[PDB]
């Protein structure tokens, strides 16, 4: 799966909000563009002038992530975040000269990211009460990826000591995106457990944070929530559910090929980090059935 890199697998099983650590700091940024940001207000200038009902906003930048020594007490995470933009996603990694951007950050900086906005979205394993994961078709009207497979999730907007405030709202924002997208009440969901961090290398490297999210309805349930808001309460154009077992042999199936890259990183760092058990019992052939 040449489209997504693990940059970080969590241990635990997942890790909690109370567990992670942020550090927000214009050292986090994205550096200039060798030849000015001149470039990225022309492109910005030329789209406003075809759809002038655009409107840019702040986004988060993943700089990187480092996770403290296994089995240690304490924060065992560290977020290192800047800040970016919508106008410089287009600019920069929806550029169509972002290989070279790639290049020149690992000439300039030894940083293949360091001239990209690489803004940091959201996605999860979203868990019935009857063990299925949640899945949604993505429009073909999009610009990224139409028509292909997605999970919950999308890219949040900024509003230890901001730290704490940050690792908030980035939680958050993953419940308040399965609410909004699948019409949950957030009564019905888990507090989320970060899985890891998942790179999608067509859209030229930006990151994504896996979250896994338990709901207390059953797909029947869940499916009814979602249909019940009717086309203008959704932006994806259908619903569907797949059993935890077969999550397992998912890259082996032809829906493989038809998974957004984000939705892939979900899915292999489900399987990572809350599949693939360590223990005598749930290890045991019946339960973990070979091949
Ligand atoms: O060309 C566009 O307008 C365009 C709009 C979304 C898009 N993808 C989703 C997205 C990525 C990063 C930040 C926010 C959203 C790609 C391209």
């Amino acid at each position: 799966d040449p489209e997504v890199t693990l940059l970080l697998q969590c241990p635990g099983g997942g890790l909690p909000q109370e567990q992670i650590q942020a550090e927000l700091s214009p050292a986090h940024d994205r550096r200039p563009l060798p030849g000015g940001d001149e470039a990225i207000t022309a492109i910005w200038e030329t789209r406003l002038k075809a759809q002038p009902w655009l409107f840019d906003a702040p986004k988060f930048r993943l700089h990187s992530a480092t996770l403290a020594p296994i089995g240690s007490r304490g924060p065992q995470l560290l977020l290192r975040l800047g800040l970016t933009s919508y106008r410089d996603f287009l600019g920069t990694n929806w550029s169509s000269s972002a290989a070279w951007l790639r290049q020149q950050g690992a000439t300039d900086w030894g940083d293949t990211q360091a001239y990209l906005a690489d803004p940091l979205g959201v996605g999860a394993a979203l868990a019935t009460a009857d063990d299925f994961l949640v899945f949604l078709r993505r429009s073909r009207q999009v610009a990224e990826a139409p028509g292909l497979v997605d999970v919950p999730g999308g890219h949040p907007e900024p509003q230890d000591l901001a730290g704490q405030l940050v690792v908030h709202e980035l939680f958050s924002s993953v419940l308040q995106e399965i609410c909004d997208e699948v019409n949950l009440p957030l009564l019905t969901l888990s507090q989320p457990l970060l899985l890891g961090i998942a790179r999608n290398e067509t859209s030229a490297g930006r990151a994504s944070a896996e979250f896994y999210v338990q709901c207390s309805l059953t797909s029947e349930q869940v499916r009814k929530h979602y249909l019940s808001g009717g086309p203008e309460a959704h932006e994806s154009t259908g619903i569907f559910f797949v059993e935890t077992q077969n999550v397992r042999r998912l890259p082996e199936t032809e829906m493989w090929a038809e998974l957004c890259p984000s939705a892939k990183g979900a899915i292999i760092l489900y399987n990572r980090v809350q599949g693939s058990p360590t223990g005598a019992a749930l290890g045991s052939p019946a339960l973990l059935p070979p091949l």
